[PDB]
């Protein structure tokens, strides 16, 4: 009946909201405070989330949701069906548990040392050291350091890892973990439509990449880099080479339009991690949209903490399922690059406003590259330079030609460049999940992939036992990553149409939307959604139409991909990496 069903929704949102806020709780307070006495209250919640999660998973798959008539009890049924990791035998999930806290803490506390000097973490010593030296061998201490400290000590856990959540995803009716990842955007198509949208940013990408690897040569010596093969990875401003915009001192197309060092002018002005976050909520209500509950502002963790805790950096939010609690924990730096990831993380805070009414089984984005799209479309027009300079932090820009390609040049040093390493992260995870990679080529097989997608070496050759992977967050914290590459394609695509909502004429990368009413209308209307219905209905409400596309990103960078054809022709660049397999000599 359904009447059944619709009480057995209505018993699981009101329990799921009580057992769901005390494991974030948990989960908060070991994040914030890495402790014995924190993990040991953590994996106890576990098992009491767990309990819940396997009480209420059998209940829901007593009912076959063919014969369900309303779609949108069928439709949270359908997902209590499924146990996650609760539907492992107790010992497994236990040790599941486990082996995810010690990944995550393994990485979260690793530190690289020098010979009888100062130990460095990630955030923000090792971050600083590849944002700003030029030596190309303190770039490789640092590099290596943090692959050989952090990476190699995931090694020991992974197969158990795979092992597991392989185990947990075949219990509930999958093949493997991917295959369980997949399936959260719905879309049958997903793998062809990923590889079709890489494939429409190639020329900017490859064009940017020549362009790129020539500013190089120049810098750290013709003996250093091979203008016809790969790029080496220590060498693009961030730790992953995911994002190169640090960098930029070395690119400039014309060094005759300095900006102002917006870094200096953030500190000069008394700019710290609360104003950076209280510049983003202002851009938020000056869209109509909801401001941060007071609460929000006496419990996040908005810098790192001094007091001798250790935490989880990493940048994150968090929802506490009670429509009240919502935190940011992010061990802000005060720079441009913090403020974009400050608006980033803001960004999940708002949808979390947004769908607090839904029932907490679809307090989800529509799909999870919605969810990490939202904050970061705002900074766009944050980013630009009229925006920073009424902001102080860059000088008039305006009414050059010049400065205008030295701005899509910053910009696209992240945008585009992150469109390869966020293809390649699951190809990779996908394949170790389903077996075609194993723990023998895991690292082998990870280098194919950046060579193959990026068009990156290692500057130092591997050795058996490391593990690369287990260097980048995402990977021993378990967190799917092709969010991100859906989240950098759309979010040009939101941008677009927020512009034409707010009545931008010329081009798209002079737009700001800051004080549209009419565009917050647009992405409040789509978040409401939550995860209620397919995400196409939500990309439909944004932009009036419903596919994933590259257009926009395209139409956003068309002067530069202009600009760099012209100038990769000039000097003769062979894009790509036809000499793929090249690797420094020294
Ligand atoms: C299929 O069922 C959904 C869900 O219904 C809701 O959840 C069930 C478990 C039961 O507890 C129901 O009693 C309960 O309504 C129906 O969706 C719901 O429809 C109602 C009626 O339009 C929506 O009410 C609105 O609520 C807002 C405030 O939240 C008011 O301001 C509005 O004026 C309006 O009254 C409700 O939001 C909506 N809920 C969800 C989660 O979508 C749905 O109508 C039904 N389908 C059919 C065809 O009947
Ligand atoms: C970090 O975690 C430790 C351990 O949980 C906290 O110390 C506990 O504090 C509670 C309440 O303050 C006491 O009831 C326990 O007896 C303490 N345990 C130990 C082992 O000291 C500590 O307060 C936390 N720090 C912060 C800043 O949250
Ligand atoms: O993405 C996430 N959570 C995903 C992780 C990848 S798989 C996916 C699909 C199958 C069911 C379930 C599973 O993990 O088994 N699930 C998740 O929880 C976190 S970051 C955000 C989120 C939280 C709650 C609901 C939805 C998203
Ligand atoms: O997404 C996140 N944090 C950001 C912070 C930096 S910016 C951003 C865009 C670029 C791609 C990606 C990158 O840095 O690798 N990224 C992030 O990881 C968080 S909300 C993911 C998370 C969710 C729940 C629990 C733990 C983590
Ligand atoms: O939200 C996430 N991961 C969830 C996936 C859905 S289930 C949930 C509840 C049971 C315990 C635990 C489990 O079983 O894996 N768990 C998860 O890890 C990831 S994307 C984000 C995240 C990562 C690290 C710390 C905090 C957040
Ligand atoms: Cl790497
Ligand atoms: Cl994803
Ligand atoms: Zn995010």
């Amino acid at each position: 009946d359904e009447a059944e069903a619709s009480k057995f929704v209505e018993e699981y949102d009101r329990t799921s909201q009580v057992v769901w806020n005390e494991y974030a709780g948990a989960n908060w307070n070991y994040n914030t405070n890495i402790t014995t006495e924190t993990s040991k209250i953590l994996l106890q919640k576990n098992m009491q989330i767990a309990q819940h999660t396997l009480k209420y998973g059998t209940q829901a798959r007593k009912f076959d949701v063919n014969q369900l008539q309303n779609t949108t009890i069928k439709r949270i049924i359908k997902k209590v069906q499924d146990l996650e990791r609760a539907a492992l035998p107790a010992q497994e999930l236990e040790e599941y548990n486990k082996i995810l806290l010690d990944m995550e803490t393994t990485y979260s506390v690793a530190t690289v040392c020098h010979p009888q000097g100062s130990c460095l973490q990630l955030e923000p010593d090792l971050t600083n050291v590849m944002a700003t030296s030029r030596k190309y061998e303190d770039l490789l201490w640092a590099w290596e350091g943090w692959r050989d400290k952090a990476g190699r000590a995931i090694l020991q856990f992974y197969p158990k890892y795979v092992e597991l959540i392989n185990q947990a995803a075949r219990l509930n009716g999958y093949v493997d973990a991917g295959d369980s990842w997949r399936s959260m955007y719905e879309t049958p198509s997903l793998e062809q439509d990923l590889e079709r949208l890489f494939q429409e940013l190639q020329p900017l990408y490859l064009n940017l990449h020549a362009y790129v690897r020539r500013a190089l040569h120049r810098h750290y010596g013709a003996q250093h880099i091979n203008l016809e093969g790969p790029i080496p990875a220590h060498l693009l401003g961030n730790m992953w080479a995911q994002t190169w915009s640090n960098i930029y001192d070395l690119v400039v197309p014309f060094p005759s339009a300095p900006s102002m060092d917006t870094t200096e002018a953030m500190l000069k002005q008394g700019w710290t991690p609360r104003r950076m976050f209280k510049e983003a909520d202002d851009f938020f209500t000056s869209l109509g949209l909801l401001p941060v509950p007071p609460e929000f502002w006496q419990k996040s963790m908005l810098e790192k903490p001094t007091d001798g805790r250790e935490v989880v950096c990493h940048a994150s939010a968090w929802d506490f399922y009670n429509g009240k609690d919502f935190r940011i924990k992010q061990c802000t730096t005060v720079n441009l690059e913090d403020l974009v990831v400050a608006h980033h993380e803001m960004g999940h805070i708002q949808y979390f406003m947004q769908y607090k009414d839904l029932p907490v089984a679809l307090r989800e984005g529509a799909n999870p590259g919605f969810h990490e799209a939202i904050g970061d479309v705002l900074a766009l027009s944050v980013s630009t330079p009229k925006h920073l300079h009424s902001l102080n932090l860059l000088s008039s820009e305006g009414g050059s030609d010049e400065h205008d390609i030295n701005f899509l040049m910053k910009m696209a040093l992240d945008k585009i460049a992150f469109i390869p390493f966020s293809y390649l992260v699951d190809q990779w995870r996908w394949r170790v999940f389903d077996g075609s990679i194993t723990k023998e080529n895991y690292n082998q097989e990870w280098w194919s992939l950046r060579l193959k997608y990026q068009g990156l070496c290692p500057p130092v050759p591997r050795t058996q036992g490391d593990f690369d992977p287990g260097a980048k967050f995402h990977i021993p914290s378990s967190v799917p990553y092709i969010r991100y590459f859906v989240s950098f394609i759309i979010q040009f695509q939101f941008h677009e149409a927020l512009c034409q909502a707010a009545g931008h004429t010329g081009p798209l990368h002079k737009c700001d939307i800051y004080q549209s009413k009419e565009a917050g209308q647009r992405l409040a209307t789509a978040m409401k959604l939550g995860f209620s219905r397919p995400w196409p209905e939500a990309m439909q409400l944004i932009t009036g139409q419903p596919q994933m596309s590259a257009s926009a990103m395209l139409s956003y960078f068309k002067p530069l991909l202009d600009w760099l054809r012209t100038e990769n022709e000039l000097h003769g660049e062979k894009l790509g990496w036809p000499q793929y397999n090249w690797t420094p000599n020294s």
